[PDB]
């Protein structure tokens, strides 16, 4: 969820994970993704 998203140093994207990032979680009621 965003809450551990965010602690363990990752952004939530609804957009596809961003270069030299991978998903590692989700937001935002599962419709986002946490990246790093
Ligand atoms: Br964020
Ligand atoms: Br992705
Ligand atoms: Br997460």
């Amino acid at each position: 969820d965003h809450y551990n998203c965010v602690s363990s140093g990752g952004q939530c994207l609804y957009s596809a994970c961003p270069i030299f990032t991978k998903i590692q979680g989700t937001c935002y009621r599962g419709k986002a993704k946490c990246c790093k």
